[PDB]
């Protein structure tokens, strides 16, 4: 008994199978369960607000036709090249920045058909997907990225889409991201779409990504800290008159402004203020304040010298010098202390907000 | 009663339906109403003078043929793969920098046909569209970007294009741009096209975009301001003779020129002068003037020393020193004041011009 | 009388029309007049020596066959999808860096056919075209960019190509370039091509582009000028002994060399010397000469001090000091004056050469 | 005896050869031996975690059908265009970032068929392949890059894939990489894949790449060393009071931080600390310590001057000056010595770890 | 006598012409002469080790069939669209990084057929070709770039490829490269390919490219020279004690290291040392030596001052001062002289090696 005669028997010009007609026509909507296997997640760009994922898409539906009930085997794996002679549903992705099918050697496809009529359809697809990330807290944040599967041409009365009760979303073993940690939560919900044309089914899968803090420390938090320490050296060491303190102050201020511009390089231009902006602004304020402190002490020394040119005169020299030394020593102790206070509030507030986000999620 | 026989009945080799002939041939022009749904606007580049939009294009026309008048249902949703056996009109976009159709799984298409013959055609298309933006006022401006729909092969005597009276242009809910704010005005007008070949229909949709000012402040207005403040420190603090004031002046001038080059980085090269150029030029003039002020006071001190080497001599020392201190103190008070006057005129004039633009729009 | 029967009548399997045979076979060459409409010129890159233009290409030829002489209408607009059943000529562009046909919705094409047999063929095509620009004078120059239309497979005995006597090249109204001004001259000439395979027709269209000077002034001519002024301050202000004049000199020299590298950034690497290179070299020479002047005066002061350590001694102090002051004052007056002389010769010579180029053009 | 009749005889509509049915249907799995020839390896990017290889893929399987047993010749080379009328297996690459078939002139393909039924299939394919490299030791490391060949649509009961016993992987003669050295080991192992759909065959080939150290020395190890030497000059030469030592210290610290940012430019952002980060951190610590040393000696000189303003006084001047000179001389000798100790431990530990890696490999 | 009947007569279903069978089947190998016309060479990138060339490929072979011997004309130009009904050979390019066929308007192709059966086939093809350039001497070198034409599916017993005896490689008139000079030598040799599958024909064409030295002088040889001159000013001008000589030395060293990194920007990372690296290393050594010289003289002045604090004392002041002045003057004369000696050896050795290379070529 040849397989060929069976293959054209089911689907052919002698069979009444029209591939342009939905199963259960003039009937209850076609229920379709959708399964996702993630082969390779990654390539997340804040500039373009998108990420690229290579997935395996499995969708199962039951057709009343194509129930063979002849061969002694429950299921049979069929050729991928015959997938044009059946009723595949029309499933697109809403937030799509273009996608390409895989044609390495033969088509990366799969067809299976059971005795009752159940069809299993599996497709490999690279999907560039748009994620509108919110960078309110840039180095420490959780981003939720959306995958939506929708019916372009069929309203709710036909082709309803559902998720799979067990193992709807899977991930390949040992799949890692250099910048992000994928969270094994993957909350699944469905949001229907309303248009003037009609009401169309959609189902959504949500992925949670946290940011590694290892890179951001070394790149942008340690060097800014070092520049603040460099500004700190001027107070406890250099004499009141120096052609170097002004140099140290201008070099530290200029490097901080270049570093501040540096931080906003990969980042897209956005109106709101990020956490990294708050840190760089405070460090720039500290360095600027250090230069202004030296400026104030130099000016007090100028009054000492101006009065000096004009015993009774000796009484005021000591008070100006004591004032200059007093403000120098108090600056010396105060600026690392107030920097420490800023660090403990900044770090604990971002820690708590980090805990806070999961409740909304 | 099989649907298949009906489907080939209407459009087939037994029917007299030629898909190469316009409806109402040798007759009144085919009226076509066009509806636009914007799925994802964005990716606006000043360098290439263009933006990329993913839209849904709906065009409705009435064909005297294809009026079925048989089934008890007013409208029927038909297969997308049979869209090659009918008369679609020829609609292209004039300002097009290339476009790609969507082929995720099955074709993203839609066909509906009513009892009278009304056809609804809906297509998903990513369109890179050319916008010739005018950057006379770069950080604060409104840009108008054009979408034009035109008939390539049919003159005005056939295939007239019209807009939809209600809801011609829609936008997906919660659609945002990081740099721009889309305005909910969307004025619709039609501009016919004249060629040596003929006169061809066109309709146009206009979008208004304003620029977020949050990024531009932090990136380019605050740092330039800080450099001007740094130039200001020299006057009220440093002594008349210093190997540091010249350093502070050269570092501030050099950083301002680098920042001025920095501002014109994303921007395309253009002949005219932008608002940001005016601001950077004035700040550079202020920093340069601060260095020149120190230069003038140093020169006056040189005359004091030159005369000093040559009582009657004591009379002129006081006048040179008083002249140096007087010009120093007056510089000290004057430069932030005149900077404040420049800021209030610059900001109010761009505020009023900002109000002014809407009248032309 | 159905249009369909006429349409297959002219071009069909019952007609003797072979689309693989040229009209007037074994006869006089097929004359073809070519008309160009420029929809969007632009995107001119010196790096890749090319520009991208979106055009409308219209070519008209007469076929002795296809003369219908039946319908009461002189001309008829036919379907674009039937353009594969006729004799289109083979026209390629010689200086082509690849091109893409437009497939937004339906094919952007056009067919018309008159009573005598005249065929009008109109095609929309984006063409990346290679322009070998000569940058001898970089900021001020006129570039001539070439479009060539050639026959790949037919020698001169067949398919001769001609231009259109009136309106051969048109440009869309209100079409502008940010960097260039297109000139409304558009000289048309034909240059035949000789190969070992044969002699092939070609026709050429030439476009003249001048460079806007607005960007280049602000970006590269004003800042270099400012650096020269900064070098100038040292002479008229700073004392003979200073730990600042050396700073001002090294900062100005280093910034000029960075700016000189900056100018050659977009530019392709070329052996010959550009005008901008001449300007940056002269300004760098001026800044270097200013540092060398300070160096010479410092050395003369060193001889004054060396002789001072060793009245009769008093006689030579005055001559060394007078020599130092004299060379300082003469440097002070001379360097802006000789800079002015360089500017007037440089600007008038490029002005005259600018006038000169049109004669060759 | 015409070849044509034989060609359609074997594979044709009169033969019972269905190309949609696997050989040995309802039988033992199809054994397939796979041979790889590497034409051009290269283009290894750490940013995208991938490499691009152009290969020749040869797979041999035996079909019980297609055994001609007629012609006197054992093997015959057949047309590449007839490769659509046979049973090619479905082989994809798991870690695939897209691939393109070669269509220069005619298809780059090959078919051979022996008397028994053995089929040889050879295909040229450029493969962008994902390599998840581990940069724990960035300049000196061995990276293992994976090629996996898998069956998309056939479970283990059919289409088993095996390697070739002799010469499974070959490399073109004189094939070199600028950055890497390919190792002639190429360990071959097979890892089966388990899915909810089924169990699918896979075979894997592993390539070992070491990094050339020539570039990294010149680019990043010699310049950082030079900056440390520059910091070293301050101790043995410059006087205790100087407006230059602070300059030399700030310039060296700022250049080291810029160089540290420079090193992490091509590199993807990663949480863990690389070897190059360890080296740059230690050199930055040395330069910072040199500036702090000068700071400490300047402060000791300040106590000497402060006590000096207030014989018995003469006794303490000598002790402060001797303390300043002693710490200066001991800094002078100590810092190159402790730098040498850091270099010998760093280099030997990376040497041993380099030897260590091969055991895991 | 219609041409159409002749056209299907030769190649058709009534003729015995099978396009899947080689001419002279079971016979002597098909000799194929190959002619290359280079339309536009260029776009040579050291980073990707490749160049892009647009060529015309002409291959002539004799088929015993297709000898018409009917029409009074020796040769006839046939339609390009019928090139699928004949035996084109299978010619690919070995070192191929992908290629695209030209489809501007109609196919850029050509067919001619003579009375004897000679076929002329001409194709336009843009080829990105891999050139493994050796950068041992980077600014001055000759690079040899390889084009190989090979048979993918046919072993040596069939389809032998040969070059054309006269005019095998041509170049379009007035074709220039901005960076390179093409040499009119173009040595042609054939290298057969051996595989486990078989032995396959190949022929190779070699192009010689020299580098223009105009850009490299202005960009990287003149500025480094200027920095060395700047280092030279310190010796002959500045006093022994200065807060400026250290500045001039650190600025020159830092700019040289940035310029050294600058030179290796376009260049791919390679282990070996280039000529430009040798020049930048020697100039960096000179600048470093200048700073060390100032350091040594400052230290000798320190011994003079240290001994001064402790007549008999007057005797040693003169010897330390004379030692400092002597080493200063000898440094002054010596460093430009030894720089001149380095320049004459470096330039003559690269001159001779430049002559030397042609012998290997
Ligand atoms: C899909 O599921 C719904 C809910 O159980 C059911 O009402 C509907 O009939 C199903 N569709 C079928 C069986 O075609
Ligand atoms: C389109 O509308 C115009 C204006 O009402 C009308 O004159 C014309 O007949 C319409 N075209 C049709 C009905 O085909
Ligand atoms: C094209 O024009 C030339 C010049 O007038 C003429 O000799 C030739 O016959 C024309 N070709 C035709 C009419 O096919
Ligand atoms: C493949 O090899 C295995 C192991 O020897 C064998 O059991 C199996 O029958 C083979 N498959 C065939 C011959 O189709
Ligand atoms: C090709 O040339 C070789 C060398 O002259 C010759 O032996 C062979 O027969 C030729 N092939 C033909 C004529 O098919």
């Amino acid at each position: 008994m040849p397989p060929s005669e069976f293959l054209d028997k089911l689907m052919g010009k002698v069979s009444g199978y029209d591939a342009r007609i939905r199963p259960n026509f003039k009937g209850p909507p076609v229920n379709v369960t959708c399964n996702i296997f993630i082969n390779s997640f990654g390539s997340i760009a804040e500039t373009t607000m998108d990420y690229r994922v290579n997935i395996f898409l499995r969708q199962q539906w039951n057709d009343p036709r194509l129930a063979y009930s002849e061969y002694p085997d429950d299921s049979l794996d069929l050729d991928p090249s015959m997938l044009d002679s059946i009723w595949k549903p029309d499933l697109f992705f809403a937030n799509e920045k273009g996608a390409n099918f895989h044609e390495v050697t033969t088509d990366n496809k799969l067809l299976r058909i059971s005795k009752n009529g159940n069809v299993l359809y599996s497709i490999r697809i690279t999907l560039v997907l748009a994620c509108p990330m919110d960078l309110k807290n840039f180095p420490m944040d959780v981003q939720t990225c959306i995958m939506q599967l929708e019916s372009f041409g069929y309203t709710m009365n036909d082709l309803i889409f559902e998720w799979d009760e067990k193992g709807a979303v899977q991930v390949a073993d040992g799949l890692t991201l250099p910048q992000f940690i994928l969270k094994e939560e993957k909350d699944l919900r469905y949001c229907t779409k309303h248009y003037n044309t009609g009401k169309f089914t959609c189902i959504e899968a949500r992925f949670h990504l946290e940011r590694q803090m290892g890179y951001y420390l070394i790149q942008m938090y340690i060097p800014s800290l070092l520049i603040v320490i460099l500004s700190w050296v001027s107070f406890w060491i250099n004499m009141d008159a120096a052609p170097a303190r002004v140099g140290l102050g201008i070099t530290t201020v200029l490097t901080m402004t270049t570093q501040s511009s540096g931080s906003r390089a990969s980042l897209p231009k956005v109106s709101y203020v990020k956490a990294i902006d708050i840190w760089m602004a405070v460090c720039l304020l500290f360095v600027f304040s250090a230069l202004l402190e030296y400026a104030a002490v130099n000016f007090i020394a100028r009054q000492h010298k101006e009065l000096l040119r004009f015993k009774t005169v000796e009484e005021m020299r000591k008070l100006f010098i004591s004032r200059a030394k007093r403000i120098d020593t108090v600056s010396r102790v105060a600026f690392p202390l107030v920097f420490l206070i800023f660090n403990i509030f900044y770090w604990i507030t971002y820690k708590i907000i980090r805990s806070e986000d999961i409740h909304k999620q």
